[PDB]
């Protein structure tokens, strides 16, 4: 199995106990480590963060420490927008000049792949078009891959896509079978499937449908998400399953009703660390509970949840995260991914289940190897 852990370059600027920088990795806890995120300056890859370069280095150097641990660039995200990559892919010319910068870009910086994160080709403002234009895209990027691979005799840089999970969005997203046959891992965005958005509790990734969901509501849940691209095309070894380290949290418009499908006024408050709204790393979720909050498990969803007084919050632990592997086992699927390794009790101070509980609980349920990681008497 894989274990893909996604580090965020803007986790860096959290204070104190959070601030995660690429050594604060274990090199021997995932199996591929990819860097979110790249940018786009006239159709060639860029950095974002003034210090991505330095970062690069200290994150692409953990590879001597885990000789089988493979590195990728993420391209993209949610701020990025649709509006670059659209014009990127409009022309072949524009797709070349892109795929170039690319090999060059991860040829200097050692790094052993592109993971692209279009958030996503046909909605959000992209046109129609973009979803073949992605598939060509991605057939391109393959095909110059294999083909540098032999120019300069080294293994072929790898090709992974992020993907949504809402239905209408793969819907208007992708050409299924024809894309997976290109792409090396399919990293599917199965979180985020409820918000304070919708106005009413709900949770982040719960496995199965909660018995009331009808309808297009009985689709948010992994086990759909992830049969629905089983069934449409993609190879069961190909897709990887999204776990995610931090929940969301809401404001309860009546403290008296804590239930799934309870009525909501807003996004609970952002931590002090992550301060992103309506959302808690795992570990601020701990704090959360060291505060006495009430602790809840959802049993047909097989997530838990807790809240205290007015604030309520849906997320995962180490026995949700333990069901899941388990059952993404069951059904023959590539691995986890997670997002994000940063998001998760690193320190191990926050929730006493010692340092990455929830990325250590995926590391043990696929039986990951670590002869790789072995450090000889040399100095």
């Amino acid at each position: 199995y894989q274990l893909t852990c996604y580090f965020t370059n803007w986790a860096q600027y959290r204070p104190g106990l959070g601030r995660f920088m690429p050594d604060d990795i274990n090199p021997c806890l995932c199996t591929h480590l990819i860097y979110a995120f790249a940018g786009m300056q006239n159709n060639e890859i860029t950095t974002i963060e003034w210090n991505d370069v330095t970062l690069y280095q200290a994150f692409n150097g953990l590879k001597n420490k885990n000789s089988q641990l493979k590195t990728l660039l993420a391209i993209g995200g949610w701020n990025f927008g649709t509006a670059p990559f659209t014009a990127m892919v409009s022309t072949p010319e524009n797709r070349q000049t892109f795929i170039t910068s690319v090999i060059k870009f991860l040829r200097q910086y050692e790094f052993d792949g592109l993971d692209f994160d279009w958030e996503y080709p046909g909605s959000r403002g992209s046109p129609p078009q973009d979803k073949h234009l992605f598939t060509v895209l991605v057939q391109e990027m393959r095909e110059a891959f294999e083909q540098e691979a032999k120019q300069i005799n080294k293994p072929r840089l790898m090709v992974t896509a992020a993907v949504a999970a809402g239905i209408s969005n793969i819907q208007s997203g992708y050409e299924i079978p024809q894309l997976s046959q290109y792409l090396d891992y399919i990293h599917v965005m199965t979180y985020d499937l409820h918000g304070s958005w919708e106005g009413y509790t709900g949770e982040n990734s719960p496995l199965y449908k909660y018995p009331t969901d009808t309808g297009s509501n009985a689709y948010l849940n992994v086990d759909y998400v992830m049969n629905y691209w089983k069934d449409n095309g993609a190879p069961a070894e190909k897709l990887i399953v999204g776990f995610p380290t931090y929940g969301h949290n809401f404001i309860l418009s009546n403290p008296s009703n804590t239930g799934i499908g309870a009525p909501t006024s807003g996004a609970g408050p952002a931590g002090p660390y992550a301060k992103e709204s309506g959302i808690w790393a795992y570990y601020e979720i701990c704090t959360f509970l060291k505060n006495g909050a009430t602790q809840g498990w959802d049993a047909p969803q097989e997530v838990p949840y807790a809240y205290q007084g007015n604030v309520w919050v849906g997320y995962d632990n180490v026995k949700s995260f333990d069901i899941k592997a388990q059952w993404l086992k069951h059904n023959k699927f590539g691995g986890a991914m997670v997002w994000a390794i940063d998001l998760d009790d690193f320190t191990g101070t926050f929730c006493n289940q010692g340092k990455f509980p929830l990325i250590s609980t995926l590391k043990k349920a696929l039986g990951l190897q670590s002869a790789s990681c072995t450090a000889p008497a040399q100095p």
